[PDB]
């Protein structure tokens, strides 16, 4: 074992391993398992940044300090890895040998024990040199009779993997949940390594400068656990200060130095790791209203609480927001949405619902089970949200997707998250989450029986409420009902379709004057608020763009020019030559 | 368990289908079953049928070690089994049947090594005795008929409460002499009534001395057993809580005084309506008082009143009063008949295929829950 086995005791004597920081019921809970007679080999079980290694080797450090009882002080922890004896490359002449070799030199020692770093290599595996599956086999008697004792290390997602399916290891070891450490004990792990930075870099870190990696890797990397995210940010600031520097050479990495490569490394801008765009988010509320005209309290309503969000007021594991638009058709309940993500600035994912109306909808939401073609797809929804984790997502008429939808939707808004089937998750803080739907549209064309009409509107969501469910309902931020559109509304719509108009005739080299008299006409012709603006797109599409279409293709406005459209005192459109 | 064993030799002693089987679940004792097979054969507690009859442990890691070559895992493999065969009353027996069922101990090795053994079975060269869980069995036997009609099936169960005390007491010595201890009749009795009251999903058989072997240890590895070798009920308490992180605070209480404070709690949370509290808390004592009968429920009440008025803030408090989950559903879901058999998991309707009742499912991992139904009258 002179050459195979690394004395990790030894490690902790010469200073080879750096003192571990706090852990201390972990470094029991290995105590207490070591002590026993069966399941007496513990598992070190975790995450990325955790550091279970760390932990195996501070127990080492510990046994050494001193700092256990005698029933382990003293008693030596060695280290297995993939270096040594998988060096057995001509098989087992060199391989046997070696291997048990060492189980004989420890089980002559039975204050021995092993620690074995990346142990799904041998267990669930033992391939390597073509040894290590008998090799396995053949340290479990060992630690069966209390021979060798043995300190594993693996993942939460290996351990279901590997221990879960080997009830040798079931009677032989015991887990141990690993997280990760607090954020003081972050600072003190890179003030532990920081001089390996500054050795490596060049560079010299201030206190402020550990701090706030920490601080400020939690605040935008989520990669990772605390040591390996704040680690990412100390060994990038310093390279960075060695780096972008040439003709100023700084040395010392303070707190600026971090922030820039945070926002790097969290991929945010250099300037949003401290400086929110505060103006982007005031002036929402009317670069809306500009575009979705007559649904000022909706745009409100959303606006204000988008801002309670980005001003840090609710949960730091919820989405930006959840809403469910509702009201009759042609309001601008999708328009808004869609002019939503643009004056944000943000990507907008954009699901169907009418796509999702069988049970199978999940296969591709979230992705097909193992062993299905689909199974490779991470769920169109979990991918979207993952590489695009700062977005509007938009589910466009929810009532049509299927029922088991919700089961999906329920868990993203109480949570955050939504895991895919092979153990990834979305992340939704930075989703904006719309949802729309026509239930609110049902209302009838019948009016009361009687000389003077009245007013016989049903009640305003109640059929939503017999929809969705309570608990769907009440994890929403808000229902923002849209009215239906008013005729000065339409005066608006048609305005901006009158620009619409002009636009394609731009195209087409077509300059085209509507005057103010043929807009409040097609406005009058074209109302119906049953049919929100929608028939604004219509009657000005049968107004305009015919004569025009016409004239574009054979007559006057082929060749690009002057057109325009005066309103007859008989309520006709008069167009111009060219 | 001695109907175990003999149900076992019942069935070495038939000519066909006379493999027996041990089926069981983690921790019932289905291996100590097996060992205790050969327990019986060397201290010869057993009928002329099995002879002077020597029942082998199938070593898959010996027959694959040292090479994982299919070819010498099949020499060996073969080999045993011609071995074995020529023994007169031969028994083999499998632990872990249900994992050499792929190759043996591994792939490189023997794949064909349940098909080695198939052929004996039909023939009754040896007489076989398997072990498998429950739950493997439909996997393994129900999968092959030469296996399914070789073997019997053997319900294993775990063993009763003074059952696990004598195993403990059994085991007792070799726990005292590995950790320099000694267990008190108190701390024997509690490692068994404690473990099945605090660990809920494992069987008794190995939490019960877990619990008793940590004690042992913990003792020895902290400065305990040096002076205090003596592992009482106090000692018992603080292992099954280092786990389960109930019973130190929580192992015994008052089984009247926290119900009696249940009704003050409450106030301290909920205010106003001190009399539906204090009703709910008479209730609760009744059903503790042994007021009911066995198979009923613990007790049930409606709760009317207008909205956000804390019922369920009640509820609540009353599952963290007691100790005990919620559960909860509403009832406006479960208004058309087939999300009803979704909630039940009705043969017809069910939830998935393991997830079958929604309510079965939330009875059976918190049983001493509080359930909460919402808005019965939408039901
Ligand atoms: N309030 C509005 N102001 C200006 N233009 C509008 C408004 N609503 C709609 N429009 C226009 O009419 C068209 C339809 O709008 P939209 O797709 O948002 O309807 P919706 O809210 O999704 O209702 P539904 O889904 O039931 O049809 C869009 O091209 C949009 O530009
Ligand atoms: N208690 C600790 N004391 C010092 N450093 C620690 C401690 N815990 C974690 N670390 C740090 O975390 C890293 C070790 O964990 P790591 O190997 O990244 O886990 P994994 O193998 O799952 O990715 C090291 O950088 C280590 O310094
Ligand atoms: N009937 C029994 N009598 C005494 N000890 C038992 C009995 N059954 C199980 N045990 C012990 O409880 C632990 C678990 O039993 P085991 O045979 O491994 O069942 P499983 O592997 O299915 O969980 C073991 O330590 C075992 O020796
Ligand atoms: N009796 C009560 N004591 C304390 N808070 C209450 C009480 N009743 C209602 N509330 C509060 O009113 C809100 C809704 O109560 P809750 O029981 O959770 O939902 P529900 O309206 O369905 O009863 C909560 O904020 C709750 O704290």
């Amino acid at each position: 074992m002179e050459n195979f086995t690394t004395n990790l005791n030894q490690l902790a004597r010469v200073g080879g391993i750096d003192p571990l920081i706090g852990r201390e019921k972990e470094l029991e809970r290995a105590i207490q398992v070591l002590c026993r007679r069966r399941k007496n080999n513990p598992l070190l079980v975790g995450e990325s940044g955790v550091g279970k290694t760390a932990i195996a080797e501070g127990l080492a450090w510990r046994i050494v300090q001193g700092d256990v009882p005698e029933v382990m002080a003293d008693c030596t922890i060695y280290s297995l890895d993939i270096g040594s004896l998988l060096a057995g490359t001509k098989y087992r002449g060199d391989f046997e040998k070696r291997f048990k070799a060492l189980l004989k030199q420890l089980e002559q020692d039975t204050n021995s024990i092993l620690f074995i770093d990346e142990i799904h290599t041998i267990i669930g595996a033992g391939a390597a040199s073509g040894g290590q599956v008998d090799a396995a086999n053949l340290i479990k008697p060992l630690l069966s009779s209390g021979k060798i004792r043995v300190i594993g290390s693996t993942t939460y997602q290996e351990f279901s993997n590997i221990f879960e399916k080997d009830r040798a290891l079931a009677r032989r070891f015991q887990k141990i949940d690993i997280t990760e450490p607090s954020i003081e004990e972050t600072v003190q792990i890179i003030n532990g390594l920081k001089p390996k930075y500054e050795a490596h870099h060049d560079v010299r870190y201030t206190a402020k400068a550990v701090r706030a990696a920490v601080e400020l890797a939690v605040k935008y990397i989520n990669d990772r656990h605390l040591p390996d995210k704040a680690i990412d940010v100390i060994d990038e600031a310093g390279a960075r200060a060695r780096l972008m520097p040439v003709s100023k050479r700084k040395k010392t990495v303070n707190v600026a130095d971090i922030e820039s490569v945070v926002a790097r490394i969290a991929r945010i801008p250099e300037k949003s790791v401290s400086q929110s765009d505060r103006d982007t988010l005031k002036n929402l509320g009317d670069r809306l209203k500009m575009l979705v005209f007559g649904q000022d309290k909706a745009i409100e309503a959303l606006t204000e609480a988008i801002k309670m969000a980005r001003a840090g007021l609710g949960h730091e594991h919820k989405p930006v927001g959840s809403f469910l638009f509702a009201g009759p058709t042609g309001v601008g309940k999708t328009e808004v949405t869609v002019q939503l993500s643009k004056a944000l600035g943000i990507e907008l994912l954009r699901f169907d619902m009418s796509e999702y109306m069988e049970r199978h909808t999940v296969s591709r939401l979230i992705g097909a089970p193992p062993g299905y073609v689909g199974f490779d797809q991470g769920g169109l929804l979990t991918d979207a949200v993952i590489k695009h984790p700062h977005a509007v997502l938009l589910l466009d008429e929810i009532e049509k997707a299927h029922p088991d939808v919700f089961n999906i939707l329920l868990q993203v808004m109480d949570n955050g998250t939504l895991t895919d089937n092979n153990g990834r998750k979305a992340d939704f803080r930075n989703v904006v989450l719309v949802m729309t739907t026509n239930a609110g549209v049902r209302e009838t064309e019948r009016k009361s029986i009687g000389l003077i009409h009245q007013d016989n509107s049903t009640d305003a969501m109640e059929e939503i409420k017999k929809i969705f469910t309570p608990e769907f309902r009440n994890r929403l931020d808000n229902i923002i009902w849209f009215d239906h559109l008013s005729t000065d509304v339409i005066h608006q719509v048609v305005d901006k379709f009158i620009v619409e108009l002009q636009v394609q005739l731009d195209q087409k080299g077509v300059s085209l004057e509507v005057s103010q008299e043929a807009r409040n006409w097609l406005a009058e012709k074209g109302y119906d608020r049953a049919m929100g603006a929608r028939p604004m797109a219509r009657v000005i599409q049968d107004n305009l763009k015919k004569p025009l279409a016409n004239e574009l293709l054979f007559g006057s406005l082929v060749d690009g020019g002057q057109v325009t459209v005066a309103l007859d005192k008989e309520k006709n459109e008069l167009t111009y030559g060219f």
